[PDB]
């Protein structure tokens, strides 16, 4: 099976050719690589010889392949997935791109939550295979115990999304906030008998000079927060928010009798990983540790955390879940408003399952079938 | 009135006593300088001369007081309180501390929101008015039109709370994390030719070595966040989380029937303002109009914030809030799961009304009545 590769370079690719050299996926396939800035340079060697770097935009070419797995971006998949179809190529297209989510010819892949769409799918004549928006799949990997049960009424998320979910720049730019906000006062800060008044008066100054580095965030990010993600919509969500209802019901198949899923999405000052404090309805008074076991039980990845003061704090944050395929969830207690109110903290790294991972498990489930 | 003074010096009361120059409080008072650490020299001088600071431990020379409000905490309140109020002082005790907050003689001040409450107590006996949590006092700042007119079925909260609340030392790390990370990383960072993955795994490292600063929170803050504050209580809740609901429904005096508020308080890496994502169920389906304009005249302070975009994201975060005594709440709308489900995101300094602006203004009350 020849398959190519577009948007290797970036940062969702990188993380996959780290991850399909690590699962050693370039053995079972012929790799060809693409790009849309180095055409004939050599291509990247990650185990195989795939010779010199293609033309992405060679419909012709592309045309030639069994596959695609593409991290380029949604105006990649605009100008060429079209022409591509349109050309006759009945290959699958592998897609982290939003682009073709939606549409009625498209799954969205997370098989640990619908593997057998995923199959009924390559069973049926379905080509193309597209990642859930970040955020989605993190709550599904996590709360797919319950959600697979129809045990949710419905679910509010207030998130704590990472500065690498709007891209590398937007993650280079936090951290340099963070620099910048310390050079302002390192001298106070080395010296015991400062006041931390005059240090939060110069911080706060800091981060609102026109030197301070926004060109990313438009605003500050360390320090602080930012209550809103993507494009404004009709009914006041943004297009983060929205997703989470629409995506979620179409993996789950609940396009019919949908599940309400709603909250607001906040940009934190967090590395790589998303976090999701949930109030879950539930349809029934179940006993929490039921609960527990089907939230457990659910997939090998999803971890439950004991709802322990000093475990939550060294397990259930994005320092211990950065670069890992691990989705903790805690805090899991029933709330003031009754037993069908079900409190729940998540944590996961929005770069694997949240984007290269499930790309990843789709070649491999295509190929096994 | 001779008031006393006590933990002035602290950060709190370092807050404090800045307000109270700049509100002119002391041409009004007669104050008294209280020192947990050294006595007989001169008091500080915030506009006129008060003499000497006297031991804030002594009973007799607490005795001699009209009035105290203290900063210094609830180790202090512990150890003179009781001992004061046995000795059969009657005057009248402002703390900034949450030791005496349950207690029954006591009423929890935050007079935008229960005046009445307040004034009541000081027509009947009441002597001791304690500010309440500082998460507490937030909220209620911006959803008190709400609250007033018993609208609010329940209240789900999930909390991005600020360094300051744990303390000025914990300020101090936060910055100092910030300042570690990016050295980690300050050669490369700039160059957009360089490994963002090795970026991030050196960010990654850096922050779990044994080295990185965490004396005070135990674990990172920067770069990530803490789903929990305080200690454990025998349900699931942390006792940051329990406070609000019994302090909210103390304020508003429905203890008999009390509003059910639940959800998770997480540590952020913010430095003086604590937001907050609602779920809030309404008791009716009430036009987002009339919520609004509910919302937006029950105070001087509350700034409800256009649902765009751009104007949420320079105006609903802690960048823009730190050090004022504005409470904007935004992202308000109906959400999917009906028209009595509403979503709201609110911001607040913590130092200002979240501590030190109740505890000035109701000296001002006590003064007038
Ligand atoms: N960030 C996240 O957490 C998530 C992102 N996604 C999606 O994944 C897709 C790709 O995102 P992302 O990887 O962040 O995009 P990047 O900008 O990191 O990479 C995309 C392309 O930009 C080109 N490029 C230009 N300059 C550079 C450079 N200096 N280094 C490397 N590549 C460069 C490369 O193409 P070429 O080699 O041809 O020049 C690369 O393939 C998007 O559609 C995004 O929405 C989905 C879920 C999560
Ligand atoms: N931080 C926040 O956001 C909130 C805090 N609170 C409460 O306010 C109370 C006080 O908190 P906070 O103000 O942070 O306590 P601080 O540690 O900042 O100050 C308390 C006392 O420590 C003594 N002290 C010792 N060294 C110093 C120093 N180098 N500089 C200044 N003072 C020093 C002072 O007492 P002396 O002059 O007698 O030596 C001072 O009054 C607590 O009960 C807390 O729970 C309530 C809501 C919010």
């Amino acid at each position: 099976m020849r398959v190519g590769l577009v948007g290797w370079r970036g940062m969702v690719g990188s993380v996959l050719m780290q991850r399909m050299v690590e699962e050693r996926d370039f053995d079972l396939i012929e790799p060809v690589f693409f790009s849309t800035s180095q055409i004939g340079v050599p291509a990247p060697n990650f185990g195989k010889d795939a010779g010199m770097l293609h033309d992405a935009f060679d419909i012709e070419s592309l045309k030639q392949l069994d596959a695609v797995i593409t991290c380029q971006g949604g105006s990649y998949t605009e100008k060429v997935y079209p022409a591509l179809r349109q050309a006759g190529w009945k290959g699958y297209w592998i897609d982290a791109a939003s682009t073709l989510r939606m549409d009625k010819e498209a799954i969205i892949t997370l098989d640990p939550v619908n593997l057998k769409q995923i199959l009924h799918g390559i069973h049926h004549g379905t080509k193309t295979f597209v990642g859930g928006n970040c955020t989605v799949s993190l709550m599904l990997m996590a709360l797919g115990g319950l959600y697979e049960r129809g045990l949710v009424e419905w679910m509010s998320a207030m998130t704590y999304q990472a500065a690498s979910g709007a891209g590398a720049q937007n993650m280079r730019e936090l951290i340099s906030q963070m620099g910048v906000i310390n050079d302002a006062v390192s001298s106070e800060l080395a010296n015991p008998a400062s006041s931390i008044l005059d240090i939060d008066k110069k911080v706060a100054e800091t981060m609102r000079s026109g030197s301070f580095p926004t060109d990313n965030f438009g605003v500050p990010l360390a320090g602080s927060l930012i209550p809103w993600i993507d494009v404004k919509r009709d009914n006041g969500q943004s297009k983060e928010e929205w997703k989470a209802g629409v995506e979620a019901n179409k993996i789950l198949g609940l396009q019919d009798s949908p599940v309400p899923i709603d909250g607001t999405c906040v940009r934190i000052g967090a590395m790589r990983c998303h976090s999701q404090a949930l109030t879950i309805k539930l349809k029934q008074n179940i006993p929490l540790d039921e609960i527990e076991e089907m939230i457990a039980t659910h997939n090998d990845w999803v971890k439950v955390i004991p709802n322990e003061r000093d475990i939550t704090a060294r397990e259930l944050t994005p320092a211990k879940v950065t670069g890992t395929l691990s989705v903790p969830v805690g805090r899991l207690r029933k709330m003031a408003m009754g037993d069908d109110f079900l409190n729940a903290f998540t944590v996961g790294d929005q770069l694997l399952w949240g984007a290269a991972e499930p790309l990843r498990r789709t070649l491999r489930i295509i190929l096994a079938e």
